[PDB]
């Protein structure tokens, strides 16, 4: 037993990371088959980033202006195109380590692992959530752009995120692998408002189920509630409204524990109103929202990859 | 910027995991050169585990009684020996994916990544600390025994932990890769007391430095203290006593931030005495002790591996 914030095994993604250099800017790329995917702002200086015209900047670039290095091998660039906010560099070699993969656009509140990289080399792996306001709270220094987020399903890597920007507020913004930003963000160094963020209610409930499975039960109370009553409380505490779809996704955890979803809602309501009184749940002194119902089931049932 | 509990990239270790079966017990092994390393309790049934005589049980086993599977390849066992609490199965093939590696016995309070595995297949990676009482607070289900903990230094994997036991209290015990338990534990299903645990003070101070670097500063106060005065408070709150060795290891973070170590001690003293008043530090509502000073520097300076 026990419950940890576990990332996916990173090896299939490590084999896809490369370094991309254009003029004096270096960041990370993702090499799948004969295409390298990277943030289009690889073509910008710090000064360009204040107000970039990506079309005009890219016209000044030829195939030979992109240096792509896979460990020690230089790749030969034979094509370049811009798709939304990503560059696709066609190269003359297929990556021999390409895994089974898909490109996925995830929903707010879904989780994924980030392989943080610098100069095309991996430094670490961690699990995070796409916030309801389409930011992520990552760990990203200068040079981490082009680092990717992913999920694995047995032998298939679903790439969902490419890192582009740190907002002036210190949270992180990026794209899907088609180059479409999550949320209202642009690849420009300017003031950019993130929405009001909210807590991912269905994830907190999943994590309360994980706690019960692990024996952490002190928070279970004598009350029930309604979906409408609970949602009045969710509004006050800036929690996402719970829907029947969310109730349905929690079904298996309800079944395993014998705790009706609305009973678990009443327990959460009491924690929102009364706080935790200096107590912990699964070693946390706040309500955790970075585990999906699918994450809890995976971890509690020991699902493996290959 | 930002600060996450980051694990090492797991690919070099993924290539070393194999499945070991003896009679009707299956768990994980680690294949390095022509040796597979696994918990000796692979030779026990559930019933044997109550009071095992490992010497007598192992005598009943021959090379052909150990089934070792690397993905789909069966390995041929040509030798077996017991070293403390590990079995070393000599096999007739060197692992082509063996990384540069060492075997290290870590100190209480040091951190490492765990690759959780079932049936020789990786499920996830997470970072944890060896507790001062030589337990770990992991995520380990039935079949996870033989999963390993490690650190990476550029291209070299330092293996420090192999998982053996869940104690009746739900924390986790294991060995170094020479088969010597961390702490007083044995590979027997019996009541086993873990010591009183303590908080890893030098790690909490490292994490307060990480917070300041990231802009989380509200906890900095007007006071200083002495090593002896601080340690009186450390005793009361079950924190490890701080030594000059610990002060010296914090030197670089002191230098970077311009906050003397004893000033940061006085800030910590005030947090121990007054609590956090419903506030957070790096998104935590408790004092975090799973980052070493070396972890903070690594993460804050973007060190990479290969």
């Amino acid at each position: 037993s026990g419950f940890r914030k576990m990332a996916f095994p990173s090896g299939k993604v490590e084999g896809c990371m490369v370094q991309v250099t254009c003029g004096t800017t270096t960041l990370n790329g993702l090499w799948l088959d004969d295409v390298v995917y990277c943030p289009r702002h690889v073509i910008c200086t710090s000064e360009d980033m204040l107000n970039p015209n990506y079309e005009d900047l890219l016209i000044r670039k030829s195939n030979h202006n992109f240096l792509v290095q896979a460990g020690n091998v230089q790749l030969r660039v034979i094509g370049h195109s811009m798709q939304n906010c990503v560059l696709k560099l066609k190269v003359d070699t297929a990556n021999p380590k390409t895994p089974k993969y898909k490109f996925v656009r995830i929903q707010p509140g879904q989780t994924f692992s980030v392989l943080a990289c610098y100069n095309g080399s991996p430094s670490g792996v961690y699990q995070c959530a796409m916030r309801p306001n389409f930011t992520i709270k990552g760990s990203f220094l200068n040079g981490s752009c082009g680092s990717v987020g992913f999920n694995i399903d047995y032998d298939c890597v679903s790439f969902c995120y490419m890192h582009h920007m740190e907002l002036p507020t210190g949270v992180h913004a990026g794209t899907d692998l088609e180059g479409n930003f999550y949320g209202p963000f642009v690849d420009r160094q300017t003031a950019q408002a993130a929405g009001t963020d909210t807590t991912i209610t269905v994830n907190v409930l999943a994590w309360l189920y994980a706690a019960v499975i692990n024996g952490d039960r002190w928070f279970l109370n004598r009350f029930t509630t309604t979906l409408n009553d609970f949602n009045l409380v969710a509004m006050k505490y800036n929690y996402e409204p719970l829907t029947q779809d969310h109730v349905d996704i929690l079904g298996p955890l309800s079944a395993q524990t014998g705790i009706a979803v609305l009973d678990m809602c009443a327990s959460l309501k009491e924690l929102l109103q009364n706080g935790m009184n200096g107590r912990t749940i699964l070693g946390s002194a706040l309500l955790e929202d970075e585990f999906t119902p699918f994450d809890v089931v995976r971890q509690c049932s020991g699902v493996t990859f290959q």
